[PDB]
């Protein structure tokens, strides 16, 4: 008889499907490790009316970042970056664009708009979306300023999980393997000697995190050319020993310009040298609290 063919079941839409056809690349926003992120329109359309939004791919590791798109699409919290969906077949990451970008590039253009008691607010905002990802067993280890967005004057989402890892039920920390692009000036030493990771090795980032907030992340004042200052900037290879040694020593990142001390000794806190000795988030929070009331 006729040409059998297929009954077409009725076709659904998936909200976090993004078709690539559809995805029109804008620019350039940043480079992660593993991958880099573009900002897109997508414009179904074909109108440039399209939501813009920021897509993570690979440069031309496919596992690790399909377990990151794993992770932020289980993650909800005010300040954490919202997931949108996928595209696929290779998978492109897809996330809301927030357009002030960073701590790196919004602190610098707005150091007249933002006083120490924003920065206070930004700092509990931080804490309480690593506080959430420390409650769901994850570790971050890339905690600094050009990882912390800017959605608006008043609130602040901790925007890539490249480097994001679960600790195991029961477990106190993860074992790293691949270590060769590690932001090591923002490293507790634990993870600097002995590649393992705790919830409190990202206490120790925050500490980092907060003193380039609270420099408004100028260049010149930058955790490296500070720590590049203090123990030299020309030993190549035997940098990161220098850095353990110093941090052995006791020696730390100094107090900001016109950050009080009671605001110094919170960061303080987070650079114990022992991991189990350092404040956890929930007792920045409070302690931040109770300098902004
Ligand atoms: C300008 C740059 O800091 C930036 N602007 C963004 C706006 N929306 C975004 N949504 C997701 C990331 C993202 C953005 N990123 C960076 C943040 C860090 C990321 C990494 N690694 C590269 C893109």
């Amino acid at each position: 008889g006729d040409i059998v063919s297929e009954k077409k079941p009725a076709t659904e839409v998936d909200p976090t499907h993004f078709e690539k056809r559809f995805l029109k690349r804008i620019r350039d926003l940043g480079e992660g490790h593993f991958g880099k992120v573009e900002l897109c329109r997508y414009d179904p359309e074909g109108d440039n009316t399209g939501e813009q939004v920021a897509v993570k791919s690979l440069k031309p590791h496919i596992a690790d970042l399909k377990k990151e798109i794993e992770i932020l699409r289980n993650l909800y919290h005010e300040n954490i970056v919202k997931y949108k969906g996928i595209c696929t077949e290779g998978i492109k990451l897809i996330m809301e664009f927030l357009p002030s970008g960073s701590l790196k590039e919004y602190l610098p253009k707005n150091k007249n708009k933002i006083n120490l008691k924003q920065q206070l607010k930004y700092a509990v905002q931080i804490c309480k979306g690593m506080d959430y990802l420390g409650s769901r067993q994850y570790v971050h280890r890339d905690l600094a300023a050009r990882n912390v967005l800017v959605e608006s004057e008043h609130q602040v989402k901790i925007g890539d999980f490249g480097l994001t890892k679960a600790i195991e039920t029961d477990k106190e920390y993860y074992t790293v393997k691949d270590d060769r692009d590690s932001p090591v000036f923002w490293y507790a030493p634990e993870c600097l000697m002995q590649s393992k990771f705790y919830i409190a090795s990202d206490v120790w980032s925050f500490g980092v995190t907060l003193h380039e907030l609270l420099t408004y992340c100028d260049s010149d004042s930058s955790p490296m050319a500070l720590f590049l200052k203090m123990i030299g900037p020309t030993h190549g290879q035997m940098t990161v020993t220098r850095l353990v040694n110093t941090l052995k020593e006791g020696k730390r990142l100094p107090c900001p310009p016109n950050c009080p001390d009671e605001v110094y000794q919170l960061m303080r806190k987070c650079w114990e040298f022992q991991p189990s000795n350092r404040t956890s988030f929930q007792n920045l929070i409070e302690g931040f609290e109770a300098l902004l009331k």
